[PDB]
């Protein structure tokens, strides 16, 4: 089902994508520690996944959502960083993908924060950073992030210090953090964008 | 300079800290009023306060108190909960975290109970509760409470009913003399004799 389409550099649709990958750059209480320490990508390759049954899938379910929310999806693009990123582009998004552990509850979590989502990217806690330095701050290899659409529909609002179709996450404390959401159903989101890049090491 | 580090929770040190959470819930005379009603808790998030120079602080007043007490620190992991959770581990202890109407007296205050620090997470009485249900017993919203390592040295025991250190004393024991079942408090007047090693964020349960 699935192909691969490089943006070029030049295309306004890169542009924008990379600009929301740059700008939605935070630091982190973990000073780091998890996704490496950076203020900015270099950003390698974007590409638009193309997969006309999971877009289907996609569209279906938000139909539905919305006639469940006054004709409203409340469609958001939102980062997702994952080991699987290979696996969701192929199958889409599924009850594997979930983290169990989630700070707002079992299910598939999504970012504004893309430097959030670069956390994910070898594992929870950034696991043992890359395969080939085993450094969770490695500017050598290459990182993936997932930009996706997500449906949020009616959003069960959160605060950390059944009839809801998500959770936002909202932060408290870390009035620099944006939010954080999640969706129980794996047809809610489709992974519209593949982002191949490098954290860059400051100067 | 403080970094938090997330613990997992396979790390046998998340689980120690969670158990410690968990076993020292208990029974409050106030039914329940400041800190709500449950039996335990649900544990979001362990994470280390990692900070050389408050660690450096620390251990600096623990070897001062040690010295001054025959070689013993009289060191003690406890809880602390406080409106000013995020400053303390950003900032450290002092006089601005003191309960200056505390029952054992003016200073900074550290429970054994876990479920006592729990009352003081929105304020002294557990203020209005929540900042977004004005709810005390709420268990939908998140609470943050401090495990920390603390310095006692020479401790004064004081027996309860339920500023300046006591003269010659480094801290206060405060014992529970009706309630055996209720653990101790404990006081301490330099906010340099506490670090701030955990920061565990979590829910109050409701209970069926
Ligand atoms: C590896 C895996 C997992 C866990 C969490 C995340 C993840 N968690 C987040 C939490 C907050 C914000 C973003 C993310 C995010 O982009 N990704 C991704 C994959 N853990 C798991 O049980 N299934 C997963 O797919
Ligand atoms: C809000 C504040 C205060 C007062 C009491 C407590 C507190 N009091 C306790 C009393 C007994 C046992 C534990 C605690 C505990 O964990 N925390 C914390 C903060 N009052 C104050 O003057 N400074 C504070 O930080
Ligand atoms: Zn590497
Ligand atoms: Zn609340």
């Amino acid at each position: 089902g699935t192909i691969l389409i490089d943006l070029s550099p030049d295309d306004k649709e890169f542009q924008s994508v990379e600009e929301e990958m740059q700008s939605t750059v935070r630091e982190h209480r973990d000073g780091g520690h998890a996704g490496g320490i950076f203020n900015r990508y270099n950003i390698l390759k974007i590409q638009k996944v193309c997969n006309k049954k999971l877009w289907e899938r996609y569209t279906h379910r938000r139909k539905e959502v919305s006639e469940e929310n006054h004709n409203h999806a409340n469609e958001r693009m939102l980062f997702h960083g994952s080991p699987f990123v290979n696996a969701i582009i192929h199958k889409g998004f599924d009850e594997r993908h979930a983290y169990i552990g989630g700070m707002f509850g079992a299910g598939i979590y999504f970012a504004e924060n893309s430097s959030k989502s670069n956390q994910y990217v070898y594992g929870i806690g950034g696991g043992t950073g890359c395969p080939v330095h085993k450094d969770r701050s490695c500017y050598i290899c290459h990182r993936q992030l997932l930009f996706c659409r997500v449906t949020l529909g009616k959003s069960f609002l959160q605060f950390s210090a059944p009839g809801h179709h998500s959770v936002t996450g909202r932060p408290s404390v870390n009035g620099l953090a944006l939010a954080e959401y999640v969706i129980y159903r794996g047809e809610q989101a489709y992974p519209e964008y593949l982002i191949t890049y490098q954290i860059m090491r400051p100067e």
